[PDB]
């Protein structure tokens, strides 16, 4: 079938690290179909000594769809490049389990980061302004690569040294330079609360769904990682959504940043702010708060 | 789309059991889309005063897969009755999340429950045998009915009152009355190594892969809950399996329990046993223990 080709195609130099070299620590987390781990590795890409790294591999008793993840993340992290998005460094296929070597953030997720925080960790609004515009920019140059990362959220956004942001977690990206769209027929595993409209109902992933997503990612910053839709159980979002509801102003939130949220929610995709309005209404918010 | 219809078609009494007669309590553990908690039933139908249940909800963050397997499940166990199969009694839909109230098995899984055990809770050959027997009594009963449980694996199968087994986790079960076949398009959930040849490679699941899953599920009963293929990635299984080879003959297990394991593993579907020969095969090795 489509993965016994991906595994043995795969399976038969850039990216190709030693397994010898790559020694393995704790556990980080637990993600969309992998365990990340903490890790080593020795003589990286053309750095001497030991760089601290971090290891995306498969869980106990992983499924035939968690493999195919796993190996769709490392072939779009191998095209894709930029400050605000993870980095990727190599993996090991050779002598045992299936391993991606990425880039370590020090700081964990923005979730985890934003709920060991407060406001003035003491963070500004213009510090969660910021972050947004980071990853807004991360956004703009992969919907110019032509891909649609479908699992927007701030679990998945990392905090690396300095507060630099990483969009992480492949799996489900998916490319769309041909039909500007990915269409996925079975159910999706992105959580409902995170999902378009469209992408709830009629299974259509574009740039625009993405859009969506990080206006649900911006509550998340903005209220220092709280849980969307908060007492809702998943169920009533078909309903809620179709007619015409959202989450409401949160506290500690400007109307002009409440706006532009909605305006990710636009139930018309066209509607919706492209990444490069997104980055310049972030801006703007940044230079009046003085 | 398929989802949003089974929701509203659902959301619109024999079953139906008011959230208020029930109280959670501590976490049991994770399923393959949900959680399962320990619970207490009031005046559950017919039984005066409080009984001990399970109840089978969505985890954080579910997504439309998650939530219609839930759904699936809830309308598998409907329609099925078996000592050896789990009893489901209701369902809260009304004022809350989705929970589906089920049996609950004192001693947890059977992975777990012979995990802690050792051989001769001390268990003999005939313990095992007679685990593997009900637990092939069930199937042949779900083969009857045309449900193809495609999950079968040691950590789905529950240990009640007496040692029963129960047959659970139905989340991933089709109906299989018309093609005696369930074909899936994208890639499954089931862990790489409990699935079939067929399975793996052409996405074809029938009562046939279920006895290919049977099979490792007796090996991890005679094992005492090992970990099967031990030390071999998921991603090694294609070629493996492709290429002829099968897990050796574990320890402390006779020269016709480990044929009995190869005939469920043959590669030709139609060359293996049916679920009503498993059965008789393994009352034979019962009785001639003496
Ligand atoms: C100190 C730390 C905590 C955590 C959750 C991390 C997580 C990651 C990390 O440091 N790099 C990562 C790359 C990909 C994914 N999916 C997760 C991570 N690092
Ligand atoms: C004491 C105990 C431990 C455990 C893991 C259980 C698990 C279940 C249990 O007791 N009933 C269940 C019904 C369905 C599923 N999927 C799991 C269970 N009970």
């Amino acid at each position: 079938g489509p993965l016994s080709l991906s595994v043995d195609a795969f399976k038969i130099p850039k990216w190709e690290f030693p397994r010898k070299n790559l020694v393995l620590g704790k556990t980080l987390g637990e993600g969309e179909f992998g365990k990340v781990v903490k890790a080593t590795a020795f003589h990286l890409k053309g750095r001497a000594g030991y760089t601290t790294v971090a290891v995306k591999m498969l869980k106990e008793n992983a499924s035939p769809s968690e493999l195919r993840d796993l190996l769709s993340e490392f072939n779009v992290l191998k095209q894709v490049n930029h400050p605000h998005v993870i980095k990727l460094y190599g993996a090991c296929s050779q002598d045992g389990p299936l391993l991606l070597i990425v880039e370590y953030a020090k700081y964990g997720s923005l979730r985890g980061f934003l709920r060991e925080s407060r406001k003035v960790r003491a963070l500004t609004m213009g510090d969660l302004i910021s972050f947004a515009w980071q990853i807004s920019q991360g956004m703009q140059y992969l919907a110019e690569m032509k891909l649609v990362h479908r699992d927007l959220a701030a679990r998945n956004i990392l905090v690396a040294e300095g507060r630099k942001m990483k969009i992480s977690d492949f799996g489900l990206s998916r490319d769309v330079y041909e039909e500007d769209s990915y269409v996925k027929r079975s159910q999706g595993r992105i959580p409902v609360k995170w999902m378009a409209i469209e992408s709830l109902f009629d299974h259509i992933y574009t740039t625009q769904s993405d859009v969506w997503s990080f206006g649900v990612l911006l509550w998340e910053i903005v209220t220092l990682g709280g849980n969307p839709y908060p007492g809702i159980p998943p169920e009533r979002l078909f309903n809620l959504l179709k007619t015409g509801h959202r989450m409401e102003r949160p506290d500690n939130c400007s109307e002009e940043m409440y706006r532009l949220m909605l305006q990710c929610w636009k139930q018309e995709p066209d509607k919706r702010p492209v990444f490069a309005d997104i980055s310049k209404d972030l801006e703007k918010m940044m230079v009046k708060r003085r």
